[PDB]
């Protein structure tokens, strides 16, 4: 016996009642401002315990943040101080990093840190080999998405974490495209990884970072220092306060994906072939490993399809994917192709396209 109505589209309804109610404690007469706090206290607590348990890590080994972009900012300009005091000033990140993790790292460049920007070639999907080449005996970090948001190819985070966890060399990994979609790669032990909260269906201004404690160093966490100060909060990574209705809108996106993660599997696969199957006399060409992928994200190549054309297919893709799953389309910024081999010509003509079944 169902008896609800169906109403938000872009977020789980869920997802959407639990920020309600939330904000509404937070605004409206829910006991007293006192009352209200402790309530406010074990919810973030009870989110931080199950959040961390998702990636096998324990609650004091996880904090939030108001995304994957500050996630990724705390991880890798929080390890440049320990990389001065210890010599350790060499990094390996890929060229396919989403603009959160190459800035900063270019930032950290100008600072007197060498950095290494691996290119994957034409399948979009670093090889282990290709960082563990470039391994040396002071190389402070490597950081790897583990899914590229553009492309949808996934990277072997999970193979990585195995060889480097051995080594003294930290493991970071932007897992705003992965987190809930690939669960197993994420119970490895990487060091940190950066979750964003929209990504799975939760409302934007959130995320969390994940920093795992090392047993043989004493017991201790990466160490990071802060970027920003003033106050404790968040084990002093993150001073300030933070929305508690997101936070714990946050782990509603998460227990849904954690739940219904072969649902999810299903429809997006079921949907892709569909989309794949009327792609198959257009012209439009499939970049990156179709082996190694999400099943929600699409990278099209439009390089040989005249305007006309693209237009059309446009309006026949949203249109498959309708009463299924809802859509987005974005031009794809040259710079990622490029890093995948393409010429120019073709690098500056490529379209994202994922969906997210209802």
């Amino acid at each position: 016996t169902y008896l609800d109505a169906a109403a938000t589209t872009r977020v789980d309804q869920r997802v959407a009642d639990i920020v309600l109610h939330w904000m509404t404690a937070e605004f409206g007469n829910a006991g007293s401002r006192h009352e209200y706090g402790i309530r406010a206290k074990r919810g973030v607590e009870r989110a931080r315990e199950y959040l961390a348990s998702t990636v096998s890590a324990e609650p004091d080994e996880l904090i939030f943040t108001s995304g994957a972009t500050e996630s990724n900012n705390i991880a890798l300009l929080g390890l440049a101080p320990y990389g001065e005091r210890t010599g350790r000033r060499h990094i390996i990140t890929s060229a396919i990093e989403h603009k959160a993790v190459l800035e900063p790292l270019e930032h950290l460049a100008g600072r007197g840190f060498e950095v290494d920007f691996l290119t994957p070639g034409p399948s979009g999907r670093i090889s282990v080999e290709g960082v563990m080449e470039r391994l040396r005996p002071d190389t402070l970090l490597v950081s790897l998405m583990h899914v590229n948001n553009e492309t949808g190819v996934i990277q072997p985070v999970a193979e990585l974490a195995q060889q480097l966890r051995a080594t003294p060399t930290y493991l970071h990994v932007d897992a705003a495209q992965g987190y809930g979609k690939v669960p197993g790669d994420l119970t490895t032990p990487i060091d940190m990884i950066s979750i964003s909260g929209h990504k799975i269906g939760a409302p934007k201004g959130v995320g969390a970072l994940v920093t795992r404690r090392r047993e043989e160093m004493d017991d201790e966490r990466v160490p990071l220092e802060p970027i920003m100060f003033g106050g404790g909060q968040e084990r002093k990574l993150r001073p300030g306060t933070l929305p508690v209705p997101l936070i714990m809108g946050l782990a509603e996106a998460a227990k849904i994906f954690e739940a219904e993660h072969a649902q999810w599997q299903v429809a997006a696969q079921d949907l892709r072939s569909r989309l794949l199957a009327g792609l198959a006399s257009t012209s439009f060409q499939v970049n990156g490993d179709q082996d190694h992928v999400v099943p929600h994200i699409l990278n099209l190549s439009f390089e040989d399809v005249d305007a006309e054309a693209f237009l059309v297919t446009l309006k026949d893709l949203v249109a498959v994917a309708t009463g299924s799953a809802s859509t987005s389309a974005s031009f794809t910024p040259s710079h990622v192709l490029r890093a995948m081999g393409l010429p120019e010509e073709a690098a500056s003509k490529s379209l994202r396209f994922s969906w997210t079944p209802g």
